[PDB]
């Protein structure tokens, strides 16, 4: 909302004459009581000969791209100057504003008598924007007849010493979308007496003698008030005086004709939107009703609107007269020939206006005020104010008839219910001991009726403050007018908290451990890439395809939420690689979204109580499962090149080691088992287990997936479900025998299909507790042991808890380990030695 | 009432004066202030804290409830501590 300081000042000055403040101080006062000042715009300075002129001749220059005019302009004292101008929105006889040689316009533009378009031009005719007066629109500024004489000083006529304040009003303060509301706020901030410009001393009531027009209202439309009053015999050729056109311009409204200008003007002054109908274009009774399915209306911009059954209309016998509270209709619109006007002062349902205008994308000046609730007590004051102004400007007569529907039954008292509050509640909420009388004084200032009864205040807010419903609402009024800056800064005592949960600590430890091992964390987008699971070649019934879908994604082809973190990680990997960073290891820790059913919403639970435990469980059960995952991808060199050697390319074993890094960080033991699971390579894919629970997969990606997706060759990947890895808090008590150890190596031949870990497990089971350590040294294949067999050499370390092991006790334990391997995996002993 | 405050326990009336007599002290009342003269075999009873201990241990420490204090808004670990 835009308004000029002069207007605001004039309204404040009625009750406090002489009041006047600098723009900087006004800005600061508005910020501290809660109004955001987006911009302070002093009307840009002019200097030198910028004066009113009168166009006395127009010659059309031909031959150029555009139409161009050479104008004789009267600039005062019977002096005429030739001026070239490209605008077309003016005629001979019009008052305009000329910047003549020697003048300077805002932005440092000096005017000189240049030669333009073949003729000499002694200056220019100015637009409102070139004067920094108002919005840049097509054509130059034309002042209304009689506004000033040729030669009058531009700065003074235009009022260029004004300042326009551009505010962003919050939706709880609809009453501030007008000079009435902001001036009242200023009166509160500065402790002034305030004269309400909507009051009866300032808007004396007009006569009330018979209905102004037949009206039916279906009350379930939520209309609260609907008043009409006619003005007859206005001159359709009259234009608004300059003072009115100017204020409209500074508030961002272009003047068009008095009947419309006056409704816009009174809207800005008092905050009650107003509309002017051509009464001779109304056919029969005016009806307020909901639209029907499929119904259409043409608004006064000539655009056809598809209506909704929740849209409230004004109709007559023949057509729609308005989309109520949003925009008037073409059929009753004031036109160039309109002589008899019916003025509409209505109060619509805020939510109804809010839904309708957003559906139609019509955030009009009226709609935005009705959305935030317009004061229903001033409809006839605004109607009367607006009829007088129109009759005076356009030379009509105000008819003494008035329709004023005030509900079924009529409502004669508009203020909200009384609110009841302890006198010191604001002091407690603020942590400030305000002087006595403070909250009652501030609550009267904003217009409430306040009565005292011991220590409890009863507060009845005014009708323009529908936001004041509870004690907290009143606290805010007291605190913001006192100023939040007086509230001290006092650290509370927070309780003895328990710190981070075990899960929270684990997710920190996993991140630290992966980062130290060379992985770089990314923040993964939950919006899956288009067609990713077809690139992966997943089966139609793969659970990962069962995705929750977003209705309004920013990219139409990416509406599916991620069931797996790998797509986001591979997308970051491709990005790094395409920028020349080809040796990369990335990880992410984030939830996924895994629905178990079709989207099911749970109906509104009443908010005047807490939901029950069963309602909470039902809300939870309606959501997709959202477990925490950890995942990582690797490509390129795992070990970089340097003086030590050529480096080492990423291999599947690096993904297995990432599993082990995460398991150590989680303090759990994992086992890895061969698996076939896209998008992994079937021969280089491990499924990961904690106990007998599957927690995810790791290994090298499938070469066909790599190739279809444009991934680096040999890319490896890991994804684990953190929710499936049990919590663990071990309390170790390691036995540390100091007696000497015995070292032996053993080589065992097994079928090639036997996993090395199964052999190690068997060796461990047979050797017993004397076996302190076992490590796989060598995997050897060759023709002399059989084409489908392999030799595994294990280093064994034996140690007794209470004595020096004999080398023969060690060999007894080795014999038992060999036998166990023989019985469990069919191992055959090839040889052993002392290490 | 100093023992009551230190213990966080509201002992019955007459409790500290009764216990301090039991251990052999001469106890006189003057409004809310006790004057306590310990016996010659108790050279350890020199300050009010010494008398608090006598009252609290004969009543039994097990009657003292467990009440978490409000500790202030601390600043956490120093930069050096985090670095190490």
């Amino acid at each position: 909302m835009r308004l000029p300081y002069s207007w605001l000042r004039e309204v404040v000055a009625v009750g406090a004459s002489g009041w006047d403040v600098t723009p900087g101080e006004l800005e600061q006062t508005l910020l501290r009581i809660g109004h955001e000042v987006e911009e302070v715009i002093p009307l840009g300075p002019v200097d030198g000969p910028v004066t009113v002129g009168r166009v006395a001749d127009i010659e059309e220059l031909t031959g150029y791209k555009k139409p161009i005019r050479a104008c004789a302009v009267d600039i005062g004292d019977r002096q005429y100057r030739e001026i070239i101008c490209g605008a077309t929105n003016f005629a001979v006889g019009d008052l305009v504003v000329v910047a003549l040689p020697g003048a300077t316009l805002p932005g440092g533009f000096t005017i000189s008598a240049r030669k333009a378009y073949g003729r000499n031009s002694d200056g220019m005719i100015c637009s409102a924007a070139e004067l920094n007066l108002g919005a840049d629109h097509s054509g130059i500024l034309v002042l209304p007849p009689g506004a000033a004489e040729p030669g009058a000083d531009g700065a003074g006529v235009l009022g260029l010493d004004d300042v326009v304040f551009h505010l962003a009003i919050t939706p709880d303060r609809g009453y501030c979308m007008s000079v009435r509301g902001l001036a009242r706020e200023l009166a509160c901030a500065y402790d002034l007496d305030f004269v309400d410009p909507a009051s009866n001393s300032r808007v004396p009531p007009l006569p009330i003698e018979g209905p102004a027009w037949p009206l039916t209202v279906q009350p379930e439309t939520g209309v609260r008030r609907f008043a009409l009053r006619p003005v007859i015999g206005i001159d359709p050729a009259a234009v608004s005086p300059w003072w009115l056109q100017r204020r409209l311009l500074l508030c961002g409204i272009r003047a068009t004709c008095p009947a419309v200008d006056v409704t816009n003007y009174v809207m800005l002054e008092l905050g009650h939107p107003m509309h002017a109908h051509d009464r001779n274009r109304i056919s029969g009774t005016l009806g307020v009703r909901f639209a029907r399915s499929g119904e259409t209306a043409v608004t006064l911009d000539g655009i056809e609107r598809k209506l909704d059954t929740a849209d409230v209309l004004i109709v007559d016998d023949a057509a729609t007269a308005a989309i109520g509270g949003v925009m008037g209709a073409a059929s009753t619109e004031v036109r160039a020939d309109s002589t008899d006007v019916l003025l509409e002062a209505a109060i619509w349902d805020p939510a109804a206006v809010s839904r309708t205008q957003r559906r139609l994308h019509l955030p009009s000046e009226a709609a935005r005020r009705y959305e935030r609730t317009v004061d229903p007590a001033i409809s006839v004051a605004a109607l009367d104010r607006c009829a007088r102004l129109l009759a005076d400007i356009a030379g009509g007569e105000v008819s003494p008839t008035l329709t004023d529907w005030r509900g079924d039954p009529p409502c004669d008292d508009w203020s909200p219910p009384p609110i009841r509050m302890g006198v010191d509640v604001p002091d407690r909420i603020a942590g400030v001991a305000y002087p006595q009388g403070t909250t009652a004084r501030r609550l009267a200032q904003i217009g409430a009726v306040v009565t005292h009864d011991g220590d409890t205040l009863t507060v009845t807010p005014p009708s323009w403050r529908p936001d004041l419903r509870q004690p907290a609402d009143l606290v805010e009024e007291v605190l913001r007018l006192e100023g939040l800056e007086v509230i001290p800064s006092v650290l509370p005592p927070a309780p003895a908290g328990r710190g981070l949960t075990a899960g929270q600590q684990r997710r920190r430890t996993i991140g630290r451990s992966l980062a130290l091992s060379g992985y770089v964390e990314i923040l993964p987008t939950p919006f899956l890439p288009a067609g990713v699971f077809d690139l992966w070649g997943l089966e139609a019934d793969d659970s990962r395809r069962m995705t929750t879908r977003v209705l309004n994604p920013l990219e139409a082809d990416r509406p599916q939420l991620a069931t797996t973190l790998l797509p986001a990680l591979l997308e970051a990997l491709v990005r790094n690689v395409s920028r020349g960073l080809v040796d990369v290891a990335l990880f992410a820790i984030a939830q996924v979204v895994q629905p178990t059913e079709q989207t099911r919403g749970v109906g509104l639970i009443p908010v005047d109580r807490r939901p029950t435990d069963d309602e909470i469980a039902m809300l939870d059960a309606s959501l997709p499962r959202q477990p925490q995952h950890v995942a990582a991808v690797l490509a390129g060199l795992r070990e970089p090149r340097g003086p030590w050697g050529p480096g080492r390319p990423v291999e599947a074993a690096d993904a297995f080691e990432a599993v082990r890094i995460i398991a150590r960080a989680s303090r759990v033991d994992v086992t890895l088992r061969p698996a076939q699971y896209l998008p992994w390579h079937p021969g280089r894919c491990a499924q990961v287990f904690v106990g007998e629970s599957s927690v995810g997969h790791a290994g090298q990606l499938h070469p066909a997936v790599i190739e279809r997706s444009g991934l680096p060759k040999g890319t490896c990947a890991v994804e684990l479900n953190l929710d499936a890895i049990p919590c663990s808090a071990p309390l170790p008590a390691p036995r540390v025998s100091p007696y000497p150890a015995v070292f032996q190596d053993v080589s065992l031949v097994v079928a090639a299909d036997i996993p090395a870990q199964a052999v190690a497990d068997a060796v461990r089971a047979g050797a017993g507790d004397l076996l302190e350590d076992i490590a796989l040294f060598d995997v050897f294949t060759g023709p002399q042991i059989g084409e489908h067999r392999k030799s595994l050499t294990f280093a064994l370390r034996f140690r007794a808890p209470d004595r020096t092991l004999t080398e023969d006790d060690a060999s007894a334990a080795r014999d038992a380990a060999v036998q166990s391997a023989a019985e469990r995996v069919g191992a055959v002993l090839r040889g052993w030695k002392l290490a």
